[PDB]
């Protein structure tokens, strides 16, 4: 349909990924969403150059790192770590 | 880098479309949240075969539609009425 509705495609798509082969194939666990989060990732991790925005989302495990994901929770997180880093419009070259 | 990595980068690609020509800039209305969805999406309110799910959605609306996004809100709010009619699991083919 359009950029953004495959956009949505794209996220799914590396989730059944792996809550195919091992997790809840309905849901992910979180143990994995550390791993899951720089080995598909592995570059937005590389600058971190905010603290407040890492700290939420280093927070989450902080607080309670036991429980299962349900694909929205992980879309959320995968763009808040993403300004975190991401220099729009901090800075444009 | 990825397919995930630029996944995030096609939402922010449509966000700061319209946030660039007339918005909060930094942050875009809850007003325009609503055709935003439709004007872009167009497909995935052509089914809406659960209730449950469409009706959490919908009910960000009902509660308070005076306010503004901030991405994430954006991005999960996508994904919301995505999964509502999806049909992943449900059905295969």
């Amino acid at each position: 349909g359009s950029e953004l509705e495959t956009a949505m495609e794209t996220l799914i798509n590396v989730f059944h990924a792996h809550s195919g082969k091992e997790g809840d194939k309905y849901k992910l666990s979180k143990k994995q969403l550390k791993e899951l989060l720089q080995t598909e990732l592995s570059g937005f991790l590389d600058a971190q150059k905010d603290v407040d925005a890492v700290d939420k989302v280093m927070k989450e495990l902080d607080e309670n790192g036991d429980g299962e994901v349900d694909f929205q929770e992980y879309v959320v997180l995968v763009a808040a770590l993403t300004v975190a880093c991401n220099n729009f419009f901090w800075e444009n070259s």
